[PDB]
């Protein structure tokens, strides 16, 4: 019969879940327009500091057989580029945008947000802030970031989440979390942080950037990802949460969605594959719900069953 | 090519780097003595509480194509159990053993090495305490219990460490651990906590406990098993690091190895395949250092190369 992979959140309608992990394929204009010419439901532009930022020497990526690892750090365009883009340039008439914000200090990301205030008002682009010891894992970090935030930006957002490994974690942020009604959705997770790749062959590392540890992305993360997911879309149940880790096949986005992500990104399998893995994507997630009999999302969103 | 895997550590001759992962295959008699007997290097028994426990309901283990999940909730047999094993079974002649021990509380750690004390001096059995919201992820706490436990065990002994995920906490808890010359050397790494694995045909968890949620091991775990591994070779020089995660075959060992490793424990895959393993294993390394030009595991631990 009939389905639809539509998504309503946010006071906007997304074609589909699917969208670029930050980071991935949205640095430069030709990346946001392949992005917004893409069969995706959304987009996100890199996180974004102050400035322009060269980011690490390379090789600073490496894909590999069951993912990737990497220690970019942060290269990208400054955000007067992201917010121009997003002010003057996004047709939004395609999709909505997401904008990622990582300042590299509170203050930063107070003067980056007083400016995008406008800009979300008018052409209704949505900040995903960017809070992934790195500011969350530390909640005393995490409170002051996203009180400061909070004080100045005059609209919703959503909050990228590193990984955590412990209930009483999981506990401790969702309580952060659900003090500050604007955080309207988080998005689990970012990299498992600094694992180290060996290659047998070379007897070396294989990135440059500190001693070789850098952040895992890909099938090394899927199961994190849906634990953190799931945990937060238990603990934080007045907000959405946002998927991200691991996404290769239609079937692991009906993962995600069954642990409860709304939107689904998609990171190293992007990377590897480019913004056709939309079309890809979409047409698998509809393939596993035709088999399954499921005509909306809405019908097993975190309907994940335990024993 | 006169090779050797042979390593030697507190006083004691291994044949070989390789035993059990604390947990698989030597909760029993029966198990321990298998382990005695197989080819390996080593062994460790079950982590003990002071008495007996059950564990958590069923099923609370699922092997998976890219390793295992559990939450076994620590079965085992008791102090007295593993304590008795140590002081009148365990031919020693054939090979070392060490006892894991996992109190749930410092008071009841204090208790068991206060026991465990007159039999490591007398039988030569070596004590691998199991710091892994838990106690590893609150560094205060971790200071106290092995200030607890040095007080009164006048022996050597390891710790074995859940993952850390940032440079600030392998500082931080390496800075602990340096504090302690009784803590010769460290296990990394137990599981990756709190993945949730999802069976997308039954639309379910696999495990009982927790709403599904457990410790990952396997194939998911190798790179932040060797980041732990190199993260802790640096930072703690006067120290010997025991690798554990994600080792199938020799050339697995050799990244341990590489990274640091002085023993190489296996959990998932002695699970999946039996102490019979070991044959393997062994066999397995000796083939990559000869094909290597290696004839002793020194000539490579610790020597990975960084660009
Ligand atoms: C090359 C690269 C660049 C990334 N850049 C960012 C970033 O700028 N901001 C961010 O929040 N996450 C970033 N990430 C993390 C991804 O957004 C995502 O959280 C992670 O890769 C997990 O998704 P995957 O398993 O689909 O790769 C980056 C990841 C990669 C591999
Ligand atoms: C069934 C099972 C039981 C375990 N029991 C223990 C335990 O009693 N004590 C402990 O320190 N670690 C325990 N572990 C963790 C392992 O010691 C090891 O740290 C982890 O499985 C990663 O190694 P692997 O990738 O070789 O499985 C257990 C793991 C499994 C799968």
């Amino acid at each position: 019969g009939s389905m639809s992979l539509q998504v309503n959140l946010l006071n906007n309608t997304f074609a589909n879940p699917f969208m670029n992990a930050a980071g991935v394929m949205c640095t430069t204009t030709e990346e946001l327009v392949a992005m917004t010419e893409s069969a995706s439901g959304s987009l996100v532009s890199k996180s974004c500091t102050p400035a322009l930022r060269e980011g690490n020497p390379t090789p600073r990526y490496q894909a590999l057989p069951l993912g990737s690892i990497n220690s970019m750090g942060l290269p990208n365009n400054g955000f007067d580029f992201y917010l121009a883009y997003a002010a003057e340039q996004h047709d939004y008439g395609k999709k909505p945008l997401f904008l990622s914000m990582s300042g590299l200090s509170m203050r930063e990301n107070v003067e980056m947000c007083k400016r995008l205030a406008a800009v979300a008002t008018e052409k209704g682009v949505i900040l995903e802030l960017n809070l992934s010891p790195q500011v969350a894992y530390d909640f005393d970090a995490m409170r002051q970031c996203l009180t400061a935030v909070s004080e100045v930006y005059p609209h919703s957002f959503g909050v990228k989440m590193p990984p955590y490994f412990a209930f009483a974690h999981f506990d401790a942020a969702a309580e952060i979390l659900n003090e500050f009604p604007k955080v309207q959705f988080i998005t689990c997770i970012n990299s498992i942080g600094n694992g180290l790749v060996i290659d047998a062959e070379t007897e070396s590392v294989v990135i440059k950037p500190k001693q070789g540890f850098g952040g895992l992305g890909g099938r090394y993360v899927l199961p994190t990802a849906l634990a953190n997911i799931n945990a937060f879309y238990r603990r934080c149940p007045g907000k959405l949460i946002f998927g991200c880790g691991g996404v290769y096949t239609g079937e692991d986005a009906f993962l995600h969605v069954l642990a409860g992500a709304s939107m689904v990104q998609v990171g190293t399998a992007l990377q590897e594959e480019g913004p056709s893995i939309f079309e890809r994507l979409t047409s698998e997630l509809l393939g596993v719900m035709a088999k399954k009999r499921y005509q909306t999302l809405d019908e097993f969103r975190g309907k994940v069953r335990t024993l």
